[PDB]
């Protein structure tokens, strides 16, 4: 189905989505209800488990007191999926630690037993039809799937009937590369879901669509004019980084290399890796070393985001920046990576001033490096606005919040609950 769209074979790629009618900028292509979903553990007090709405003072689950809901209606409708974790959270207590993947694969198995037939989440692609890339996964990723399986058994023993090891390996591999992360208006991680039809769409570093969420509902809107017969492209990755960096990430998770206009021309590559205009210009050899150092420290930081302290993480950001500053211009995407990373640590530690100072340095190069309609730009203006408003800068506040609404009206749509919320912030 899906009015004015069709599944097809995209040459040189595979299964894709194609427009059959035109779509102007801001037009809703389709909506895909969540086949399976979960709210992340760290967002448990702030958000409803069933619809993901952000509210303070949510009703608690009487049994576990770990799940929070808008009303009894969200609580009752959530129970089929919550019963998988409700009694095991009480039994295991603070030891209850299944990974978000294990948590999601559990809901998938539950949806397979209650609704074995094609769901409205599966109008053009089925979960069972998902790519698993099992032939391509290393020993590390296969060991984590074995680990995931043991965790599923250890934490969901009492509420599920499990298929054999081989069936569960395929499913865990499938979820790993097909699972969607859901973010809020600020790009903060909210949870994980299965959107079978959204997963049909192929990748481009110049996308003509963006995926946003209305609670657990995924929404696909046009960010470029789409003509009948043109293929529908979303971006699988973060479009801030140069071509090699994007293709390295693409190969890592989806084992394919990109061939779009941006990957071909590499026009934004020189500007993304901006170099200081020194009287003695740094040598190509020195430019090479700083790019490697940066890519190395980016990996070092992600790993450190597990064991090192927020004040330790900041030292890495600050010293990495200071080191890179020898060759890299402040608009360089590697500098910007660490500025963003320290902003997140500042927002974490509630250093609203430190965060605001990062954002201010981040936003002009962001609108220069990302496309016009980009969730990273809108969420950065939204974060700047909210911080400005919090620190008594109303003129700079309304200015940044309006700039967020501008992009967001096109991505999230003019009637989105987010736009209203932000408007209430300017008005009241
Ligand atoms: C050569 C080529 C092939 C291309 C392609 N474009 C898509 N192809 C495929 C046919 C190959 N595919 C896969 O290997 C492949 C595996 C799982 N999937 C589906 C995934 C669903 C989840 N999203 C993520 C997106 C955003 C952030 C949150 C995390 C979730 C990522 C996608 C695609 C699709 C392109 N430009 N070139
Ligand atoms: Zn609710
Ligand atoms: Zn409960
Ligand atoms: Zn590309």
């Amino acid at each position: 189905g899906l009015g004015g769209l069709e599944r097809f074979c995209s040459p040189g790629k595979g299964r894709g989505l194609r427009a059959l009618q035109p779509f102007q900028v801001g037009d809703l292509l389709f909506s895909c209800p969540a086949y399976a979903y979960v709210l992340t553990v760290n967002e448990r007090g702030n958000h409803c488990e069933y619809c993901f709405t952000r509210k303070e003072g949510l009703s608690k689950c009487g049994r576990c007191k770990q799940a929070f809901y808008c009303n009894v209606e969200c609580q009752k409708e959530d129970w089929p999926m919550h019963k998988l974790e409700c009694s095991p959270m009480v039994v295991f207590g603070e030891n209850w630690n299944p990974s978000e993947t294990v948590r999601l694969t559990a809901r998938i198995l539950a949806k397979q037993k209650i609704h074995p037939e094609r769901t409205p989440s599966e109008k053009l692609l089925a979960v069972k039809e998902f790519e698993s890339h099992l032939d391509k996964l290393d020993n590390e990723k296969k060991d984590l799937i074995q680990s995931d399986i043991a965790a599923l058994h250890h934490f969901y023993s009492k509420h599920l009937e499990f298929p054999d090891n081989d069936s569960l390996v395929v499913l865990f591999a499938q979820v790993n590369c097909n699972g969607f992360t859901i973010e809020d208006e600020e790009l903060s991680h909210l949870g994980s879901a299965i959107f079978p039809d959204v997963a049909l769409m192929n990748h481009s570093c110049c996308p003509n669509v963006i995926v946003t969420y209305k609670g657990t509902l995924a929404e696909v809107r046009a960010v470029q004019e789409i003509k009948p017969g043109e293929e529908v492209f979303t971006s699988y990755i973060d479009l801030l980084y140069p071509t090699e960096d994007r293709n390295d990430r693409l190969r890592d998770s989806y084992f394919f290399t990109c061939e779009c206009q941006e990957c071909t021309t590499k026009d934004k590559d020189k500007a993304k890796v901006e170099i200081r205009k020194l009287s003695d210009p740094p040598k190509a050899e020195a430019i090479r070393d700083m790019v490697r150092y940066a890519r190395n420290v980016i990996e070092e930081f992600r790993r450190a985001k597990h064991y090192k302290s927020p004040s330790e993480l900041l030292e890495i950001c600050e010293l990495s920046q200071e080191k890179m500053s020898s060759v890299f211009e402040d608009s360089n995407v590697y500098m910007l990576h660490m500025m963003y990373q320290a902003m997140g640590v500042c927002l974490y530690m509630q250093d609203w001033e430190g965060a605001l100072q990062y954002g201010q340095k981040i936003i002009k190069p962001y609108s220069k490096h990302y496309p016009l309609y980009s969730l990273n730009v809108a969420s950065m203006w939204l974060k700047l606005g909210r911080l400005y408003m919090g620190l008594e800068h109303k003129a700079a506040g309304e200015k940044a919040l309006k700039k967020a609404i501008a992009i967001m009206e096109v991505a999230h749509g003019k009637d989105h609950p987010y736009i209203s919320e932000i408007k209430q912030e300017i008005e009241s």
